[PDB]
C-alpha cells in the first residue's frame, strides 16, 4: 500500500517551469561540479515513483543509489523520524547516550553473519564506516598494509579514495593519498584473460601476489565488496570469497566485507556475503540501513573492536537518534514485509526480461547480479569491447520516457538496476520494458 | 523565551537510576567497549538547557552535544521542519535527483558567510567530511600538495583529518600511517608562549617564516586553522595573528581554510568566529550547529576555487540530506528570529563575569573565549603546570550535582562552557554556581 | 691477456683456514643479517676468476652482480684509479668542480640512445640514480604519481623499496613506504595467463589500467627495467617497451629506463633498450659504469633535467673523481675490446649449451651476457626454488660461483664478466649442466 | 709534511683559460641546476690547498664539506687505494666477502661510543646510512614514527629529504615525501624565544610535544645531529642531548646520532656525542670516514642491527674494498697524527681570532662550534635579524683573495669553517685574516 499514485506519467516536456526555476537558483550557489543525473527536482518520493515539482511521475530504478530500499517514504520510517525528533535531535552518544543507538546496535549484532561475539559502532557515512573498519584492523593487528581490489569503490575521503580503484571522478587531482594501500586483481569472470579460471584459482592468484608483494603477516586487512558496486556490479566467481576468507584467518589478517551498497536485503539475503556463507571479521554498512537518513555502521568481532582504546573511535553526529529511529523502523519493514523475498522475486522477474532481450540480440555482453542489485554490461557488436556511448544513450533515452535509471562501471558501460524493494511488479515490468525498448532503439 | 520541559536542575536520589542501568547493561553486550560516554545517564528528552534522563532526573546542559544544539536539542521550528520534510521523501541523493532543500541551505550559507565575493557551497554529512573536501578543493584548485595545520588543532577522525589533528591520544594512536604532505606549525597560544610579550603579528611571522623555510609559500595548497581551537582547549589567538596569515596566504596563492565546525553559527556572538577580526576565508568548513542536531556539514568558499573541481569530483550518497536541510533552514531561521548572536554575547558577559569573580579568589590559570564558547584553563597552585586531575574531578563533581559539563585541551586541563544559546540566565547562573563551588571544593 | 691464471682450481675443502679466520672475525662485528652467498674471502679477482685467501680459484659467473663487466681488475681501470687518487680523492663537485665529472658526463651523452639534447648528473649508487630520476620527473612534469611494474627491483632506499615489487628481503618491516607509487602488470611471457598474448596487447593492458586507476595526465613517470634483473631476467614480449614509450610521449609522462643492471654492454648493445630502439626520456645507470668503483648516473632530456633548480640535485661524494677516472677507463675498455661483441658471443655460446641441456627447465631467456634459466617442478610450470638453491650450492662446491634470482626464487642467472674466456665460460656451463642433472 | 706548496697564491684573474675551457664543456652536458660554489677546476688538492688547472693555489677551508679531514691526498690513503685497486675493485660483499669490509667494521666498533655489543653495516653515501638506520629502527621496534628536528639536514633521497627541514634547494618540487616523519623543536640557543632556557628544559619541550603529538611508544627513532651542519652549525645547549637519550631509552625508542658531518675527529673528539658522553643506539657515518672515497656506515647495538632478517640491509657497491682500504688508512692517520688534538688546536686558534673580530665590531651575532667545525652567524647591525647578503658577499670576497670558504644555515647567514685537520697554523691564520678583512670590508 502506497501514498502516491504508482505509475509512470510524464505530462509534456521537462524540466518543467518549477524545475527550471530551481536550476536557475542552483547555478548561483552550488559548486558547478556538483551535477545531478536527473534535471527534474523531487517533491515527493514513494514506492517506485519520483514525482517532480511540475507533477511528472518517473519510475525510480535507482533508489538513491541503493539507499531507499524500503522506499523513500516508508510510513514506519516517517513516523519514527517524526516521533524521535520531538524528544531530542542530538546529544552526541559519546557525551550523553541514548536507547536508539544501543537498539540499532542490537539489531545489527543479530542480523549480521556469524554467531561469534560481535560489537558495533555507528557513524554517518559509508566512507566513515570504511575508515573506521580500517582503523580497527590496523590497531587490532598492529600492522599497516591494507589490500583493496581492482574495480573497488569505497568512498571519497582521502583513505577511501586511496582504497578506491577508479580515478575519474573520484581521485583525479585530490591526492597525495593515504599510504600503505595495495591493489590486487579481482575475480571478474566476464573479463578474465583466461575465461576458464576458477574462483579458487583467482583467489590463489591474489593470495600469491599479496604474499610476494607485501607478505601475509604484514597485512592489517583485506577489504572487498562481495558485489562490487560502482565498479560495475561485478560478482566474483564462486569460491573466491571463501578462499580469501580462509587465508585471511590463517594469516591473522582482518577480512572486511564492504556491504555499504549490497547490505540490508538488497541481494535477496540480509548481506551479500550470505550467498556464499562467508563470515567477515568486520562488515561495513550504510546506504540502506536507515531508510534514507544518514547512518552508517561497522559490526565486527568483539575481540577486534574492543581492542580500541577508550575514545578511539567516534564522531559528533554519529548514530544520530533520529537516524537510529529510522533504522529500527527500516529494519522492521524489511522483516515484516519480507524484503529479502521481494528482492529474490525482483531478480526472477528482471533477469527473465533481460535474458529475453539477450535472446533477441549483439550489444549485451553480460547479465549479472543478485536480488535487487542487477546489471547488464553493454559491449560493442560482436566483441567484448566496452560500449559507454550506448550506455550513456540508453540512460538518457530511459529518462526521456519517464524512467530514472543509473549507470556504473570501470569502463562506463554497465546499466544497473537498483529499484526500491517495495516496487510493484507492474511498475518494475513497465520500467524494464522501457529499458529494453531503449537498448533496441540504440 | 519559552520551553517545552521544566527548566530547572533536579536530581531525585542516586544515578544512574534503574532504567539507565538497564540500558548500560544492554549496551555492554553490543557496543564496542572503547565507545565511552562522559555521562552515565540516558537521555529521554533534551530541551532548552536541560537533559532529562529516563529516570526523570533533570541535568543542566552546558555542552550542547559538543556545540551542536545551539538552537536547543528540540527547537519547535527544527522539529516541525524535520517532521514535514520526512513525510515527502527521506533521501534521493542530490547527485542523482536534486531538490530544493539543498539549494536553499546553499543560498543561506552564501548569504551568511563572510565576504561579498562570488561564493559557492557543497554539502556533506560530517565535519570531517567537510574538512576533507576543503582540502580536496585546495589541492585541485592550486595544483599543490602541502597543507599546513597547527599545534593544538583538531579537525576529525578520518585518516587525513587525523593527520591534520595534533593530539595523538585518543584520536590517532595506532590508527596510522597518516595521509601525506601535512605539516604542523606553531600556534598563537598566549597563555603558554615562551615569550609572554609576543604579539599576534609576531606569532604569525614566526609561523610564516617556518612555513617558508620548511615548505615554501608557493608549495602550500592550504593553511587550515580554527579561529578558536576547540578540542585543543578553546585557544584564542592573539589579535593580529589571523589577519597576518590571511594576508600572506593571499600573497602566496595559498587557500586559507577557516575550520568553523565548532565556532560557526552564532556560537561566538557573531555568525562566524572570523567575523570578530574581519578575516574573510577562502574556504570555510561547517557542521555541528548548522542543522540543529541533524547530520549536515558544508564547505562554502570562493567560486573560482570550488568551481574548478571537475564534474562528479566532490560528493557522497547521503550528503545534504533533505530532512537535515529542512532542519538547517529552520535552525538558521531561529538564529535570526531570536537573535542568537545577541544571546551568545549576553552569555559571554554573564559567564565571564562569574568566572572572573572566581579567579579573584591559585588554580585558575586563564579565562578565555567568546560568546557561548568560553573556557577556564586550570593549573597547579602557584605555577603554570597543567592540572588534568582537578579538571577530571571538577567535571565529575559537577555531574554529581546535576550539571553536565565538558572538558578539553592538549593537556587535558581545560573546562569548557558550550551551553545552548537558548539557555536562560537563571539556569546558566545555577550551572556556573555549581561549577565555581566544584572548583573551590577540589 | 690476464693477470692471474684463468683456470678453475679448488684445493681440498673450503672455506680454508684464512677464510674461516675472517668469518670468525666477521661475526663479532658485522650485522648478523648481512649474509654472503659465498663462504670464501677474495684476495684477487681478475678475468673470470675469484681467488680466495686460501689460494682457491673459482669461476666468476656473477661479476659482482653485473658490476665488473670489464673485469674486477682491468689494467686500464686500475691505472686510472691509481693515477687519479694521487692528485685528489674528493673535492665535492658542487663546491670545487673537476674534469673527470665533466668527461664522464660527455661519454654518457654520447653513448646513450637518441640524438636529442641530453644532460647528466652523477651520484654514487643505483638507488640514488633512481631516486634522482624520479625527483626530476616529478619536478619537471609537476605531477606526483610514478608507475612501476610487477617483478621490478629498483633499490633499498625508502622510495626505491616502494618502487620494488618483491617484499622478501627488500621491504618486509621497513615501511611505511613513499607515497604515490602504483604497480602495473608486466609482460612476462612464460607466466602469462593467456600464453598467446602479444607485447602490444600486454602494453595495452598496462595502459588501460594506468589510465583507469591514475589517469595518464596524472603520472609523472613510468619506470621499467628493459630486462628485469632481480625479478628473474624477465624479457618483455617484443612491442611492449615501444608501446609504453609511445604512450608516455603522448601523455607527457617521463619514461625512465632503469639500466643499472642491463647497461654498458651487458646485453650485447650499449643499453638494453637499443635491442628494440626505444629512446628513454631519462635513463638510470650504475653497476657496470665504473668498473667496480662506486658511481651512478642519470642521463636524460635537457629540457627535463635543466628544469631542476640550482642545488636541487646533488650529494657529497657523487661523481667521485677516482670513480670517474675508473668510468672513463672502463668505457674505453668497452670500446677498445668490443665488449658488446664479446657479450653477443657469450650469448651464442651460453644459450647454445643451455638449450642442449633440454622436465625441470621451464624457460631460457636473456640477451648477451645477461642470461637466465627458470627452473620449474617436473612436468609443470610450478616454481622450483629448492632445485635452484641446490644447484647454486652444487656449483659452488665444484668451484663455480653462480647467482640466483627471481620473484619465485627459481631463476639461475648468468652474469659473467664480458672479458671471460670461452674456455672458462664452457667449463662453468659444464659444471652448471652437471649440477642440474645431479638434482 | 706535504706534497704541494702550502701557500696562498693567486696569479691574476680567474677562472683562467683552462678552467673556462672546462666550464664551456660542462654547460653542454651537465644539468644546468648542478652549480658549483667555486668557478675554478681542481688539478691537485693537498694539505690546506686546492690548486686549480691554471696553477692558482686557494686555501681550502671547506675540506669538501667536511670530507677530506685527513687531507685530499693523504699519502697513506693514496697508497692504500692504489694497492687495493690492483687486487680487485669490487666483488659485492653480499656475494663474495673480503677482509677490508670486516676490518673497517672492526675499527668502527672500537672507535664509536659505548662498551656494549655493537655491529656495523656499510654503504656508500650518508643518505644511504641514514636510510638504513631508520630501516633498522623501524624493524627492530615494530613502530612507524621517526622524529627529526628543526634545522636538520639528513640527505637528498625521498626519506632523507623528508627528514631534512629546509625546503630550498633540498626539497622543493621533489615530493610527496615518505610518511610518518614528525618534526620537533631544536635547542638553538642564539634564537630561543626565551634566552634563559636550559638544555634540560629544551629537551622537556621536545619530549612533551612528542608525547602529546605521537606518543613515546609510537616512535621508532629520534634522529638528531649532535652539531647540526647545513642547518648552521647549531650546537644544542648542554643537557639537551642526554635528556633525549635518557628518554629514548625509557620509551624503547632508537636514538640515532647523525654524525655524517661531525664524525671522525672533526669536533676534537672521535664523535661529537663524546663531548657530552652520550651513547647513541645507532650512529650514522660518512664524509670523513674514508678520506674522500665513497663510503658510509651505520654502527649500533647488536640486538637492533641483528634483528634485521637475512638480506634485509645491503646494496651493490656498499663497503667497496678500495674505499675500505682508504678508510683504514684514514683512521690510521687520524690516530698516528692525533687529529683530535689538531682539531682542538684549530678550535683554540680560530675561535681566538674570531672573538678578536667580535670585540672590534655589530654584525657578528654568534660564534659557536667545536674543534674544526666552527661557525660565525652574521646578523644585521644592532639586531638579531639574519644577514644573508653579508654572508654571500663575504664568501665571494674571500674567494676573490684566494680563500675557498663555505656558508650554510636555515637563514643563509652562517659562515662555516671546515678546514682539513692537517692544515698548518700558518695557512689557517692566513685564511682567518682574509675572512676577518672581508667581514670588515662589508
Ligand atoms: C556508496 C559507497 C560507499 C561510501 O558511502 P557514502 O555513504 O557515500 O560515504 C562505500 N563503499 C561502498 C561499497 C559504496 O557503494
Ligand atoms: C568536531 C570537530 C570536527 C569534526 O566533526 P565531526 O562531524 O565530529 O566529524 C572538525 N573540526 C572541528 C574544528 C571540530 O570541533
Ligand atoms: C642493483 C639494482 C639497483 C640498485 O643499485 P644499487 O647501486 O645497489 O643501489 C637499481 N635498479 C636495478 C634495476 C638494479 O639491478
Ligand atoms: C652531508 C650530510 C648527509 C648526506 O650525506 P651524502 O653522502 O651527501 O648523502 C647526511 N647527514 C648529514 C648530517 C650531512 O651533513
Amino acid at each position: 500500500s502506497y501514498r502516491i499514485e504508482q505509475k509512470r506519467n510524464i505530462n509534456g516536456a521537462f524540466p518543467g517551469p518549477k524545475s527550471q526555476a530551481l536550476a536557475e537558483r542552483r547555478s548561483a550557489v552550488v559548486a558547478a561540479g556538483v551535477a545531478s543525473g536527473v534535471p527534474v527536482y523531487v517533491e515527493d518520493a514513494d514506492g517506485g515513483i519520483i514525482r517532480d515539482v511540475d507533477g511528472n511521475s518517473f519510475i525510480d530504478l535507482g533508489s538513491g543509489i541503493a539507499v531507499t530500499s524500503v522506499g523513500a517514504s516508508d510510513p514506519a520510517v516517517v513516523a519514527a523520524v517524526q516521533e524521535a525528533a520531538a524528544h531530542f535531535t542530538h546529544t552526541c552518544f559519546m557525551v550523553t547516550p541514548y536507547e536508539g543507538y544501543v537498539a540499532v546496535t542490537e539489531q545489527l549484532n543479530r542480523l549480521t553473519p556469524g554467531d561469534h561475539a560481535k560489537r558495533t559502532v555507528l557513524f554517518n557515512s559509508g566512507a566513515e564506516a570504511v575508515e573506521n573498519a580500517v582503523k580497527v584492523a590496523r590497531l587490532a593487528t598492529g600492522r599497516d598494509a591494507v589490500v583493496a581490489f581492482d574495480h573497488a569503490y569505497h568512498g571519497r575521503t582521502n583513505l577511501t579514495m586511496a582504497l578506491t580503484a577508479k580515478a575519474m571522478p573520484y581521485k583525479t587531482n585530490f591526492g597525495p593519498f593515504a599510504p600503505e594501500v595495495y591493489r590486487m586483481p579481482m575475480s571478474y569472470p566476464f573479463r578474465e584473460e583466461n575465461p576458464e579460471i576458477t574462483g579458487a584459482e583467482a583467489a590463489k592468484r591474489a593470495i600469491t601476489m599479496i604474499e610476494k608483494q607485501i607478505g601475509g603477516d604484514q597485512v592489517a586487512a583485506i577489504i572487498i565488496e562481495p558485489i562490487q558496486g560502482e565498479g560495475g556490479f561485478i560478482v566474483p566467481a564462486e569460491g573466491f570469497l571463501p578462499a580469501l576468507s580462509e587465508w585471511a584467518k590463517e594469516k591473522g589478517i582482518v577480512f572486511i566485507a564492504d556491504e555499504v551498497q549490497s547490505g540490508f536485503c538488497r541481494t535477496g539475503e540480509w548481506f551479500a556475503v550470505d550467498h556464499e556463507g562467508v563470515v567477515p571479521d568486520i562488515i561495513t554498512m550504510a546506504k540502506g540501513i536507515a531508510g534514507g537518513l544518514p547512518l552508517s555502521a561497522i559490526t565486527g568481532r568483539a575481540d577486534l573492536l574492543d581492542a580500541v582504546h577508550p575514545g578511539g573511535l567516534g564522531g559528533t553526529y554519529g548514530g544520530n537518534p533520529v537516524a537510529c529511529a529510522a533504522a529500527l523502523a527500516a529494519i522492521d519493514t524489511m522483516e515484516q514485509h519480507d524484503l529479502n523475498g521481494r528482492a529474490r522475486h525482483i531478480e526472477e522477474l528482471a533477469l527473465g526480461k533481460l535474458r529475453e532481450l539477450a535472446a533477441e540480440l549483439s550489444v549485451v555482453g553480460d547479465i549479472r547480479g543478485r536480488g535487487a542489485m542487477l546489471a547488464i554490461e553493454l559491449v560493442q557488436p560482436g566483441s567484448k569491447e566496452p560500449n559507454a556511448e550506448l550506455t550513456k544513450a540508453v540512460a538518457a533515452a530511459c529518462l526521456k520516457e519517464g524512467v530514472i535509471i543509473l549507470t556504473c562501471g570501470t569502463y562506463g558501460n554497465v546499466i544497473r538496476l537498483l529499484p526500491p524493494l517495495v516496487i510493484s511488479d507492474e511498475l518494475l515490468i513497465d520500467g524494464l520494458e522501457v529499458l529494453a525498448a531503449a537498448i533496441k532503439a540504440h
